[PDB]
């Protein structure tokens, strides 16, 4: 059964992938070989084509990004070839460097060698590779919520956390034949923080925020064509709401809008005063602003949203169905004035594509 | 067959009426009395009891519904005795008068003879009571845009409206036998309006902006135990949101945020200034103020999802499955500011319910 998944799969990639590349004629004798490999080895290996074809294929079929139209120019990096975690280190370490590009962000994905039965080769524990701790003691929160589970795991391994509220979680993975994840502390130098000030209100300072510039995804599973890249770390740049609509402001996360309202000089007593949401944009300004200021790269929700519709459009032009999770499309502050609100989206999963796979911790 | 549907639809909806009335043990003679009521003459009549409790389930079902909270405490108005249009016209204005309540809204449906053989007995062409006209000729925009086609309709019916942006239109309806429908002017004195202000800008007042105080729906079709209540006009009180992230925000009807960022200086220029953004803040402010300055009741969007909060609640307590539409519940200003964006919803229809029906125009 699982031999035939693959072959299925592989048939309807190969197929698929060779058109867009205007290679159609050479797919039955490569669909060939790739059967011939099956059958002999269980599985089979990716042109650095297809591989590069394939990871922007899937990053076209996420329902859930409203970042798409840029598909077409993702940078991918091939490190199908690592065999150690020095070498896993350093090309996680390159990435971020070449990611980040002095703040002006290159969409990137490295990807890493892929499951052979299922068996991962390497196995990232991190959920970004540049992300918060979080910490929760007798009720002291301290940090980001979300990394408590993975701030708990580290501090097993012999890591030990500041607790500021932004320390920075070192990369974390296993290599097959290693019982324990091994971790190793990211050097600063690489990281770009911003500091979140506000345009006209000085007094925001007092808040003292801050965020990482680059958010790479490291714990999702990119599949092309039957194979599982469950390693496969991809970035782009933020959208502002992620961060002043959500990471900021989710109770559950930094919880920072009654801090908010305190600092703009409004009253956080009534519902009917819509302090909440009067606090939501003037952070959303600042985070935008900062990010600005800092020259790094960001995208705030309406042009993210304008450049989401020249997607629909484009995917229109090319004979393409689009599909889309509507529910995540729309961002969390003033929806309806965008045009995604106003119209439906098919959410049929189409492959290749990124998808969530089990923590190999809690 | 449609016979059959009849019965089908009855069982359930006496069984589960009497359920929750406490009257289960009538259930048996009653559905007797129903069976022989459709043999005999094709359809049944409900008690006054069970006409009330199913449009209150009704409220219940409707998963679009942040404000059901309040379900059981609607007031029914019973009208199926009426057999002449100035019968229906003066229990339009007593629904508006009684509704309205001067300022303290109550939540009201009024509740007209059903469908026979799908024949209408009464056909009400207005989509609320109390809505304002709109107008399009060479593309000179007049009122509400939402409103062009019914407009239309009137003044082909010998009526004219003076081409304010905010014309009331007059009630219009059409009874089983007459090949067109009558309509009759409002009575001002009937009709409570709210100028919009804002509670820290004076020169919010220069937009000369105004609402309507009470949402009236006269569209829908209300079905209770298989009878079609294709005329049965109702109201709650506005949320906040409805007026000041829609129906004065939607480019497609009002279209009012540039004029709002206008007179409470600021830019209109940049996306990521979340002009727009703020606009929409500052507009949905104004909208609350003023309804609660002129003793007209409203509620706020995080009031509102507090309260539905309680209703899922309630309904686990009571061992009832909750239904909900999730893309319609979030309200259009932060929405994730709610815990409504933060859990899903089973949208299955359940009846007692009201459905969208074919309009008699267009
Ligand atoms: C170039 C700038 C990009 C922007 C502004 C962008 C924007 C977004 C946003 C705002 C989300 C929702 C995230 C959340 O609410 O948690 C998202 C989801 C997603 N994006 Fe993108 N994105 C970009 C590039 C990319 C790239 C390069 C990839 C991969 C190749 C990607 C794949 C995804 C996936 C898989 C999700 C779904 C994550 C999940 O289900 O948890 N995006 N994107
Ligand atoms: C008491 C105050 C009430 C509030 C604040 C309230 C709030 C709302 C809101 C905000 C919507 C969404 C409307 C839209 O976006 O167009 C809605 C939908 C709805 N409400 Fe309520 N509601 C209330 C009472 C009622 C009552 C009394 C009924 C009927 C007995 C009712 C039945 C419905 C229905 C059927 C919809 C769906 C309309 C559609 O699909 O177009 N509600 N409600
Ligand atoms: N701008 C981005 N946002 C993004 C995309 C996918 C996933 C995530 C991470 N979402 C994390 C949240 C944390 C709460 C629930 N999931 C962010 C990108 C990250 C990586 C490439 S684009
Ligand atoms: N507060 C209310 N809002 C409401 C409820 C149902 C329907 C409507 C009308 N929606 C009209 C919009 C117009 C654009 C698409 N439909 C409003 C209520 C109206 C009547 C009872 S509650
Ligand atoms: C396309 C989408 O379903 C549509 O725009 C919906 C979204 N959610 C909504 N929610 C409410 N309350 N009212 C609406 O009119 C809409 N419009
Ligand atoms: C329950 C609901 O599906 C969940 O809260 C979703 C809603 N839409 C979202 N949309 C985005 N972009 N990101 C999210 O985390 C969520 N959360
Ligand atoms: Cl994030
Ligand atoms: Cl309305």
């Amino acid at each position: 059964e699982e031999k035939e998944i693959l072959w299925n799969e592989a048939k309807a990639f190969i197929a698929a992938c060779y058109q867009e590349l205007g290679k159609a004629a050479e797919v039955k004798d490569r669909l060939a070989d790739i059967k011939s490999e099956i059958d002999l080895t269980g599985s089979y290996v990716h042109t650095k084509e297809e591989l590069e074809h394939g990871a922007k294929m899937a990053w076209r079929n996420s329902n859930r990004c409203i970042g798409r139209l840029f598909w077409n120019s993702l940078n991918v990096i091939d490190r199908r070839d690592v065999r150690t975690k020095e070498e896993v280190r350093d090309a996680l370490f390159h990435h971020i460097e070449t990611a980040t590009n002095n703040g002006k962000i290159r969409p990137t994905i490295t990807i890493f060698p892929p499951e052979e039965k299922g068996e991962k080769q390497v196995e990232i524990w991190n959920h970004q590779l540049i992300r918060y701790a979080g910490y929760e003691s007798d009720g002291e929160r301290i940090g980001d919520p979300a990394s408590c589970s993975l701030t708990a795991a580290c501090e097993e391994l012999g890591w030990r956390g500041e607790r500021t509220d932004f320390d920075l979680l070192p990369l974390i993975f296993r290599m097959k034949g290693d019982e324990q994840p091994v971790w190793y502390e990211l050097p600063r130098s690489l990281v770009i923080e911003v500091p979140i000030t506000h345009p006209d209100i000085e007094a925001f300072s007092d808040l003292e925020l801050k965020w990482y510039g680059v958010p790479i995804i490291s714990d999702m599973k990119l599949e092309v064509g039957g194979i599982h890249y469950n390693a496969a770390p991809f970035n782009g740049w933020y959208m502002g709401t992620e961060i002043g609509a959500r990471n900021l402001a989710d109770e559950k996360r930094y919880d920072k809008l009654k801090k908010v309202a305190s600092v703009i000089g409004i009253a956080a007593d009534y519902n009917t005063d819509l302090w909440k949401d009067q606090a939501l944009v003037e952070l959303n300004k600042a985070v935008l602003h900062s990010y600005k200021k800092q020259g790094v790269s960001i995208v705030d929700h309406h042009t993210a949203a304008s450049q989401f519709k020249r997607f629909e459009e484009q995917a229109e032009e090319a004979g393409r169905k689009l599909t889309g999770d509507w529910t995540w499309l729309i961002p969390p502050i003033s929806p309806a004035a965008t045009h995604i609100f106003h119209r439906s989206y098919d959410n049929s999963i189409v492959k290749p594509n990124y998808f969530y796979q089990d923590k190999p911790y809690e």
